[PDB]
């Protein structure tokens, strides 16, 4: 489980923008998966699950590697959000398009709490956006996660600011 090059990525392209998604870890992949997403485009990569390595010769080849879950130096999912909307309106703006790659710790689902922030501030309900990402077989049920909406307005974001 380290130089498997057969499986790929999947590129999601949104009205907003595309994003690429990879299952498996990192580390011992990665000398891979960077490979991978400079070819699909992905000169962006974002990590929001847990943070395992150090962005270095990946980043100075030209790659913006944004690093959230690393330490308590970082906010709580919560507040992420607003975060999460100015970048991937940004990663589309830098660019007449462009790609995101996007990676999690494997184990239950993967990570669909990022692409689903877009699906509800595009207009949609997060109680029918479950029933949306969640298609892939759990991963997207947690507490914070979901009841997320009930502080954080659908509002103001992917409508009229920019």
């Amino acid at each position: 489980m380290a130089r498997m090059n057969r499986p790929a990525p999947v590129e999601v392209s949104y009205k907003h923008m595309r994003f690429l998604i990879t299952h498996n870890p990192t580390n011992a992949t990665l000398s891979t998966f960077i490979e991978d997403l400079k070819k699909y485009g992905a000169t962006t990569v974002v990590r929001v699950c847990e943070v395992t390595y150090d962005k270095t010769p990946l980043e100075k080849d030209g790659i913006t590697v944004v690093d959230w879950p690393f330490d308590d130096g970082a906010p709580p999912p919560g507040k992420v959000v607003e975060d999460w909307l100015s970048l991937v309106k940004a990663k589309f703006c830098e660019a007449p398009g462009s790609c995101v790659a996007v990676h999690c710790v494997a184990g239950l689902g993967r990570a669909p709490v990022l692409v689903a922030l877009a699906l509800i501030e595009s207009g949609m309900k997060y109680e029918d956006a479950i029933q949306f990402i969640r298609q892939k077989r759990r991963g997207a049920i947690n507490s914070k996660q979901l009841t997320y909406l009930e502080k954080y307005r659908p509002k103001q974001r992917l409508r009229f600011k920019d």
